[PDB]
């Protein structure tokens, strides 16, 4: 019996028999299909992390526009509670050469994410960093287990699959940067085939932003990802070992940050600019 | 990297995010994807055989209607000329419990239509004695000679479509034909995934033309136009025979009922009301 390879989250792919060019995927993000998703919980129920939408959008660029390109204005404002099976439909409609409107939805129909896919931006990779120089400039350690314990006090539960942040390094609240040691947990390394970035790794990077002292001081309570202004992968992210983040804005309502995922040599493998963290609507999880 | 099994012709399958329940497949019936389709030609152009639409419809029943079912009123529209890549979209929309409207289109031109039914508790027809069928149809018609005849009117069956070894008939007064027909060996490794391999089913359709009454009318080019009722009862991997019954044969066309049999004479697939005629070979 023949078979077709599929992205682990997007699932089965068709192009619709119409104009303009439009793509449709049907996937399953349930915990039976992806047991590691049981390890991202809000108020003790499994909820799809925002990092998963980021991966979906990233994975859609090549099939739709023919290049890995980048993703603009990704938003995900309606938390998805997971079941053993949780079907998702992903859509991409080409509006002009190099640009497509992207959507994710679940069955009553509920929108889960929107973005624009871009194939025409020839942005170049940011320059590499000296990991030693980054660490020297951020002398104060924040323990990953303690950071996750803090998350737990406000109802966000990261199990083993989402515990990839080992430690973060900061200076003071006046220096806007954080350097974190982060890696995909060992047991997930076999299954990261097919991902542009494994959502459990990307989420651990998002977590590291909260270690920043300015964020700790001012952005009080549940901070969850709500969107990302720009995402671009520059190569495989299999080897990510650090995340360098910059706090762009932080107030009582949330945080805006720019992130670079780095290999252990300091090479930039993925950029996420304008990550938004905020309270969101966790009312359904309650 | 994960993968998903797909039907060899229907291809990738999704359910649309809407009500009522509707399925969409996107496949490719081009000769690069399926080199064996190069071996069904009309005036030396590769053309999708009607038998392929029959398989698409049969294959769609279970995913849509959850279980065993059958196909009603399958009709083939403008004949589909094949290229290296020929995308096809198959649709099935549930209109009531146990019933769905079925369509095949290229892009837009409708290629086939049918109704899928899941709520028909049909009984499997009784098995036949192959030996008794053969004893009653003593007159052999050689498959190569039959295919040479088809050639004279522009229908070209290459190796993949040469599965009819011989047909056996009595006289024009007996409405039946018993054919020895098997999927050619090279295709038997791909047979996995098909309810019925279209190259096998087409060879069964060909056997109808061996009937003396059909021969007597001398219609010329006879191509499949539709099938009133298709039902599979088990795997067709071991089909070796086809018993056909001429229902009507005149200047307009031919209607026949077919049963695909294994060597034990067990009925594995029924195709009732096969319609053969002229169409639009232009």
């Amino acid at each position: 019996v023949p078979s077709v390879s599929v992205h682990p989250l997007l699932g089965s792919h068709v192009v619709l028999p119409q104009e303009p060019e439009e793509h449709l995927w049907q996937g399953d993000v349930g915990t039976e299909a992806h047991p590691w998703l049981s390890d991202h919980r809000v108020h003790q129920v499994a909820v799809l992390p925002g990092a998963a939408y980021c991966e979906m959008a990233l994975a859609a660029v090549t099939p739709v526009l023919g290049d890995t390109g980048e993703v603009h204005d990704l938003k995900f404002h309606d938390m998805l509670l997971l079941d053993d099976a949780t079907p998702v439909w992903v859509s991409a409609a080409v509006t002009a050469p190099g640009t497509a409107e992207f959507g994710v939805e679940t069955h009553d129909r509920t929108q889960r994410a929107t973005a624009v896919l871009r194939g025409d931006v020839d942005a170049e990779r940011p320059a590499a960093h000296s990991i030693d120089a980054l660490l020297a400039a951020h002398p104060n350690r924040v323990d990953g287990d303690e950071l996750r314990a803090g998350f737990g006090t406000v109802g966000i539960g990261h199990g083993a699959a989402f515990a990839g942040l080992s430690e973060a390094y900061v200076a003071t609240a006046a220096e806007p940067t954080v350097v974190a040691a982060v890696a995909l947990p060992g047991p997930l390394r076999s299954g990261q085939r097919g991902y542009t970035v494994h959502p459990a790794l990307l989420d651990a990077c998002f977590q590291s932003v909260i270690a920043h002292p300015e964020v700790q001081n001012i952005a009080s309570g549940m901070l969850l990802p709500l969107g990302v202004r720009r995402l671009r992968a520059y190569g495989s992210t299999r080897n990510v070992r650090y995340c360098l983040s910059r706090i762009v804005k932080a107030d009582s309502f949330g945080v805006e940050a720019d992130l670079e995922l780095l290999d252990a040599d300091g090479t930039v493998l993925l950029s996420a600019m304008g990550l938004q963290l905020g309270t969101g609507n966790s009312d359904k999880a309650e």
